């Protein structure tokens, strides 16, 4: 019985990794994720320049999940590129580097410089599309013309396999259109579904107040709120992108949640809110829990059930 | 202390009602809602002709909420019109009638016939904009040009105050666009936020199967999963539509949840999943619980706190 995966020319001890943004901002964070039982790690989505992010409180968690409007606080691309090129121990596990430029040109400038490091050290790029465009326009992955532009220019500038982090969609016509856009790009080898469910609002009944300060309390939702949304997105893209991998993200707190992701089509399984709340010891628990489900069902490897969710009649 | 209120030229005993589609399809259901302690009731969204809906199982509930792909089973407009015209006891509470025609012409046809019954009896129209659209296109409320057409045509055809049932949005630019469309229509006097969160996917780990039959297991989510999404949509429209009322729907299981809807801006509070699960006795529990929170806080009226959610700094 084993959780090993071999994909994108790397080997992974198990499918678990952090979700971008959680336990991955500082060198300390990245060393901690490297020391953990996770099968891989992803660095915080970065911009060319360092960012302080939004005012606090900007993240809160609760029994059913979390809300955040962090505002992309990060140490800047030069720091993450240095961690990839000089500090990360690739004998421990593979590294993904996520970027989230504020314009197409900013993303192009970073992927041009990542390319040689990607080729020589094997760091893998995750482009965050679930992210700001021009203010007053929807985030980039909700604007399919901007998404196509971004992917064309990054493909040309990078020239190497990469993947994309996608927001959730809610309408079949959107699943169809988004998968079609992605399928125009052969260098997009994985698709991570999903980023946070956007612009939720948590209100505290005692204080009669929202719980985060930015954006009048509005922010992205993660955790138990979003598992069925996450599963739908994973499966929708799994069915529509037969030449790409899908990584699952959203609502994983247990090996059974990871099992459902994998049944939906997930290759790698990322952990955001639950990891923020529990800490990196979650990875040993998730592994043990998933292996237990596999033993009860007689499954020896992940491929025996990945994408094999049954439908009715 | 009572929770009585006046809206849209009608008096309501309390702000609670069923959500369209729950306990309101048959004459029996409508009589049971009328006999309940709810403040109002809404009939099942209807088409011109009766529909059997999708194959079963088509609804499933779980501790965190529900998933459905009912396929609009309903008795047909003629039946709900007859109920509004001849069978509903208006001395007991107000009645809303929900229409969900498959095209703009179908909706125009039903509203021209509804108009004289609305004038004579005071039945209120709720137009469901989660209805079907043209080839390769999203639901109507996710196509702002189709939305504007629908609202232009219904407004012209009906000529009386009405409301609209909206799907959730997840992007601030979308809140801005959708609110601006609605604000073009002075006859749109209430906006109900929100319909189910579209195209989620629930998977049972034991059976490795989806739990509903239609659409490969994909369906709309309600209940606890959707509360912060519903609060966000309520508050976004409350802020952007100052000359309309907002009706809140999504994730109400308790008087505390209702309190949060009202703080966000809700005038009426609709109950879907929790009503399907608990039955019409829920309405006395909700009233008691809301009155108890008001008493502890020192609030004597709903107006004292409606829309008064506090932001940080
Ligand atoms: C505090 C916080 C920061 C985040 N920052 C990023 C980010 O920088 N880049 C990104 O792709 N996703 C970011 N996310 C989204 C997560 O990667 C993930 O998609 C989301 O939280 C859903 O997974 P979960 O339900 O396990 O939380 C962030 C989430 C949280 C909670
Ligand atoms: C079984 C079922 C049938 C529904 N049918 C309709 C409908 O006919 N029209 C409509 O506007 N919304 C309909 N809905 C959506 C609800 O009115 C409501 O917007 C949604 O369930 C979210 O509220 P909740 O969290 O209380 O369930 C239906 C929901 C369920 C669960
Ligand atoms: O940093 C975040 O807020 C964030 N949180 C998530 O849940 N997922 C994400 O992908 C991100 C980053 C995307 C992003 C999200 C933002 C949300 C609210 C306000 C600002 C931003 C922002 C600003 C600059 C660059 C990126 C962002
Ligand atoms: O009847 C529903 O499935 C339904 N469920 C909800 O959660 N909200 C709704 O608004 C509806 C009705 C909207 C709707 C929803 C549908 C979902 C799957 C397949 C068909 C329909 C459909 C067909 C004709 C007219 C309306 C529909």
């Amino acid at each position: 019985m084993c959780l090993k995966l071999n994909l994108l020319d790397h080997v992974f001890a198990n499918p678990f990794m952090n979700a971008a943004g959680v336990l991955c901002s500082t060198e300390e964070d990245l060393r901690c994720m490297t020391a953990s039982s996770s099968g891989a790690l992803v660095s915080k989505s970065c911009t060319s320049a360092p960012r302080d992010g939004n005012p606090e409180p900007r993240y809160m968690a609760f029994p059913l999940g979390s809300i955040n409007s962090m505002g992309l606080p990060n140490l800047g691309f030069d720091f993450y590129l240095k961690y990839a090129s000089d500090l990360h121990d690739y004998s421990k596990k593979p590294l993904f580097l996520s970027i989230s430029g504020l314009s197409v040109e900013e993303n192009v400038a970073m992927v041009r410089r990542l390319a040689p490091v990607a080729q020589e050290k094997g760091v893998l790029l995750e482009l965050n599309l679930s992210c700001p465009n021009v203010p007053g326009k929807p985030q980039v992955a909700y604007d399919f013309e901007a998404m196509r532009t971004y992917l064309q220019q990054v493909s040309l500038a990078y020239g190497l396999p990469f993947g994309v982090k996608m927001p959730p969609y809610f309408d079949i016509a959107h699943f169809d259109t988004a998968a079609a856009v992605l399928n125009e790009f052969p260098l997009v080898k994985f698709v991570t579904c999903v980023n946070s469910v956007g612009n939720g609002l948590v209100i505290d009944a005692e204080s009669e107040s929202v719980v985060i300060k930015p954006k009048q309390g509005f922010g992205g939702l993660g955790g138990k709120y979003i598992l069925p949304t996450a599963l739908a997105n994973v499966n929708a893209f799994y069915r529509r992108c037969p030449d790409k991998l899908v990584f699952g993200c959203g609502g994983v707190y247990s090996g059974e949640d990871a099992f459902l992701h994998i049944l939906a089509g997930a290759s790698m399984v990322q952990v955001g809110t639950a990891l923020q709340e529990e800490g990196p010891g979650i990875f040993t628990r998730l592994e043990d829990e998933l292996l237990e489900i596999m033993a009860r069902k007689g499954y020896r490897t992940l491929e025996e059930f990945r994408g094999r969710v049954k439908t009715i009649e």
